[PDB]
C-alpha cells in the first residue's frame, strides 16, 4: 500500500541544461516527474562545478533525493500529500528550501501525487481537483508566446512577451488549432517583412523578429489573426518584465528613451484602448507596488494585472500585493514555491481574494506535462505554456487535448470573463 522506491536522476531540459527527474515506485507503477527551470523564490540547487555543464549540474540535488528524501519517503502512504510535503520541507529545515533544494523536493512532491492518483483510480487532474477542493474542472485558454522582446530579442522591442489567446474558442481542441493557424500566419507575415532568418524561434517557440517600431508588434498580431481567419475571436496578453528596463537610482524606465511610471501608464492605456489586450504581466518593477496598484485600478474591467516577478509564487509577496491592491492575477510556477501542497494553497488563496490564476511553464522546460493536469484540476481557465511549437511546449498542449477528450463533450472550456 506504500511507497517502495524513490529515485532521482539528472536529465537535460529544453535549452540544454540539466535538471532533476524523480520516479516514485509503488505496486501500481513507476510515476515520473521532472522539474522545470527559469531573490524571493525557493532555491534551485546547482553544483557550480565549472567542469560540468558550466556549473549548472544537478548531482547534489539528485544526491539529496536519493540519500535524504528517499529513505524518508519509502514505506509511506503516497495518498498523504500534505503530510509528506511537510515532512520534506521539515527535512530541509529552511524557509526557502536551500539545503535540499526546491528542485529535489518538487520532483518528489509531483511524483508522489501521481502515485496517489493511481492509488485512487483517477487521472491526475481529478486528484488535484480534490486536493484543491476545485468545484468544477475546466480546460484553460492557452496564452501562446508568439513575439519576443526585452532581454531575449535583439529587437528594438523592450518588452518581453506578446501572446495571443483564442478566447472565443468553444473547446481546447479548437483553441489549439486556432493558435496554430495564427502562428503559421504570423510566421508568414514576418518572413515576408524580415526574411527566413527572422522566424527561427526563441526558447519558448515564438519569434524574435528584428522589429524597430515600439508600435509595429501589436498590429502584426492583429494582421496574423485576420489572415488566419479568426478576426475578433482572439485576445492579447503581454508580459512587460518591466524590472529589466528600470533604474533603482533614476526612478524611471528605459523604453535611450527614459520615462516615468506615470508616463508608462499612458502607453499601457493607449494599447488596451486600441487593442484587445486582456492581461498585462509585470508592467512595472518587482518592487513598484504603487506603480502596479494604479494601473490595476486604471484597468479594472479591461485587463487583469498579473504578478510574476512581483509575487514570485510567494504567499508573503501575495499578501503584500493584496494589501496594496497591486495586481489581481498570479502567475503560478510550482518550482518557485517547491511543493504541490503549497502551490495549491497559493492558488486557493489568490482565488479566494478575487484573483485569477495563470499556471505557467518556465523558460527551461522538459517533456513533463504536470502543469496541464494542474491547471485543469485547479480550474483556473488560464495557462501559459509556450507557442504551439517546440516539444517541451506542445507536450503540454497535447496533454490538454487528451484531458478534454477524457472529459467528453460536456467538458468546459476557457476563462468565462474572456468568453
Ligand atoms: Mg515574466
Amino acid at each position: 500500500m506504500t511507497i517502495q522506491k524513490v529515485h532521482g536522476r539528472e536529465i537535460l531540459d529544453s535549452r540544454g541544461n540539466p535538471t532533476v527527474e524523480v520516479e516514485v515506485t509503488t505496486e501500481l507503477g513507476v510515476f515520473r516527474s521532472a522539474v522545470p527551470s527559469g531573490i524571493h523564490e525557493a532555491c534551485e540547487l546547482r553544483d557550480d562545478d565549472k567542469r560540468r555543464y558550466l556549473g549548472k549540474g544537478c548531482l547534489n540535488a539528485v544526491k539529496n533525493v536519493n540519500d535524504v528524501l528517499a529513505p524518508a519517503l519509502v514505506g509511506k502512504d503516497e495518498l498523504q500529500q500534505s503530510t509528506l510535503d511537510k515532512l520534506m520541507r521539515d527535512l530541509d529545515g529552511t524557509p526557502n528550501k536551500s539545503k535540499l533544494g526546491a528542485n529535489a523536493i518538487l520532483g518528489c512532491s509531483m511524483a508522489i501525487s501521481k502515485a496517489a492518483a493511481a492509488r485512487k483510480g483517477v487521472p491526475l487532474y481529478r486528484y488535484l481537483a480534490e486536493l484543491a477542493g476545485t468545484k468544477e474542472v475546466r480546460l484553460p485558454v492557452p496564452c501562446f508566446n508568439v513575439i519576443n522582446g526585452g532581454k531575449h530579442a535583439g529587437n528594438a522591442l523592450p518588452f518581453q512577451e506578446f501572446m495571443i489567446a483564442p478566447v472565443k474558442a468553444g473547446s481546447f481542441n479548437e483553441a489549439l488549432r486556432m493558435g496554430a493557424e495564427v502562428y503559421h500566419s504570423l510566421k508568414s507575415i514576418i518572413k515576408k517583412k524580415y526574411g527566413q532568418d527572422a522566424v527561427n524561434v526563441g526558447d519558448e517557440g515564438g519569434f524574435a523578429p528584428p522589429i524597430t517600431d515600439i508600435n509595429e508588434p501589436l498590429p502584426i498580431l492583429m494582421e496574423a489573426i485576420e489572415q488566419a481567419g479568426h478576426k475578433g475571436r482572439f485576445a492579447i496578453c503581454m508580459d512587460s518584465a518591466a524590472s529589466e528596463t528600470y533604474d533603482e537610482n533614476k526612478k524611471q524606465y528605459n523604453l535611450a528613451t527614459w520615462v516615468t511610471a506615470k508616463q508608462l501608464a499612458e502607453t499601457y492605456a493607449k494599447w488596451v484602448s486600441e487593442y484587445p489586450i486582456v492581461s498585462l504581466e509585470d508592467p512595472y518593477d518587482q518592487d513598484d507596488f504603487d506603480g502596479f496598484a494604479g494601473i490595476t485600478e486604471a484597468l479594472k474591467g479591461k485587463a487583469q494585472v498579473v504578478g510574476d516577478d512581483l509575487t514570485v509564487t510567494n504567499v508573503s509577496r501575495i499578501k503584500t500585493a493584496i494589501e496594496k491592491k497591486a495586481c489581481n492575477s498570479l502567475l503560478l510556477k510550482i518550482n518557485q514555491i517547491g511543493t504541490i501542497t503549497e502551490a495549491i494553497e497559493a492558488s486557493k488563496f489568490c482565488m479566494s481574494n478575487g484573483w485569477s490564476v495563470m499556471v505557467s511553464h518556465r523558460s527551461g522546460e522538459t517533456e513533463d506535462t504536470y502543469i496541464a493536469d494542474l491547471v485543469v484540476g485547479l480550474g483556473t481557465g488560464q495557462i501559459k505554456t509556450g507557442a504551439p511549437c517546440r516539444g517541451e511546449r506542445t507536450a503540454k498542449l497535447n496533454q490538454l487535448l487528451r484531458i478534454e477528450e477524457e472529459l467528453g463533450a460536456h467538458a468546459k472550456f476557457g476563462f468565462p470573463a474572456w468568453s
